[PDB]
């Protein structure tokens, strides 16, 4: 049975809803990203309407084979009717096609849905600056202040540095990036790019990457390891078995390996500057972990929250427990108080 949380009342609509089975009452089922936890149910014998972007869309027809009759892709930043209902798609900042959904209900009230979301100061001139939000649907992933990390610049600053530097003190070294969905190529192709390379890897993956709408990706990636020095593996084989096994296939090619985690958060970031960040190694393989993040840290949130002042907010991320449930509503009193909405 579906959550409160992934309804919109006055509307025959779900949010990211596709693993309760036929939701009683839903005319249309809206998809905000192409991540698991999200599309969980959806398969090629779906035979309701699916609302969401281009690249999502893209995906559901290529990875999942939905059947293109049910897929209903809508342009960014445009006013849409949907079943009697003015919608508009906006840019989450998060992973490719990603979008939250304004919803303007029949009875004058508006509601935000931010889908997975990282807040940024440039949302405060999309659509959303043009009228009032009742209600926002907020991605509260790392809704308490110990969740700090770098901006998106700044660790690929450090990844484009470091890769730069131990290429061209050993021309022998192969770079490896860890992945596991979409979201964080730029980490990959920074790195290849400052290194005059393609990014080689699976046929599943280029197949993946191919339906992105990515500019010039064909002049980026390849399915030929052998023509590449920077190369993508499941996230699980970036442990020092797993790379020692993939530098044996190599053919002696590559004498040293350099590779890169991104991961969220971690603690190492309570205390540790990004500049400051050291891989662990054995041997002639080093692992950094980077704090890539496509979430909005605590203080990314509170800004855009305060700035939008809605009248109630609704987490949909850290609600199974009661003491999380508590945290977040606590700093959003704190929020309101401060900023005196
Ligand atoms: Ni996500």
């Amino acid at each position: 049975t579906c959550p409160f949380y992934k309804k919109i009342p006055g509307t025959g609509f779900t949010v990211d809803a596709f693993q309760y089975g036929v939701v009683e009452g839903c005319t249309a089922y809206f998809l905000t990203h192409f991540h698991s936890d999200h599309y969980a149910g959806l398969s090629k014998h779906f035979t309701f309407p699916v609302y969401c972007s281009e690249i999502t869309g893209n995906l559901l027809k290529n990875k999942l084979h939905v059947q293109e009759q049910y897929i209903h892709p809508l342009p960014l930043d445009t006013e849409c009717i949907v079943n009697g209902v003015k919608v508009v798609l906006l840019d989450a900042n998060h992973c490719p096609g990603a979008v939250m959904i304004l919803f303007y209900l029949p009875n004058g009230t508006v509601i935000l849905h931010t889908g997975d979301f990282r807040a940024d100061p440039s949302m405060e001139r999309s659509l959303l600056a043009d009228q009032k939000v009742h209600m926002l649907y907020l991605d509260t992933t790392y809704c308490s202040p110990e969740y700090t990390f770098p901006s998106q610049q700044e660790v690929i600053r450090f990844a484009i540095n470091t890769a730069f530097e131990a290429v061209t003190l050993n021309p022998h070294a192969l770079v490896v990036c860890g992945t596991y969905s979409i979201g964080k190529e730029k980490v990959f192709l920074a790195i290849a790019d400052v290194l005059g390379s393609k990014v080689g890897m699976s046929q599943e993956k280029y197949k993946t990457l191919q339906c992105l709408n990515i500019p010039e990706i064909n002049s980026l990636i390849t399915t030929d390891m052998c023509s590449s020095l920077v190369h993508l593996l499941p996230m699980m084989q970036i442990n020092f078995k797993g790379l020692q096994s993939h530098l044996k296939k190599c053919g002696g090619k590559y004498n040293q390996i350099l590779a890169f985690r991104p991961t969220g958060w971690t603690h190492s970031n309570k205390f540790t500057r990004i500049a400051d960040v050291i891989p662990q190694t054995k041997g002639n393989i080093s692992i950094y972990g980077i704090p890539y993040s496509e979430h909005s840290s605590y203080l990314e949130m509170k800004r855009f929250v305060q700035w939008l002042k809605p009248q109630k907010i609704i987490p949909t991320v850290n609600v199974g427990t009661w003491k999380s449930r508590s945290t977040m509503e606590k700093y959003f009193r704190e929020w309101k108080l401060e900023a005196g909405y």
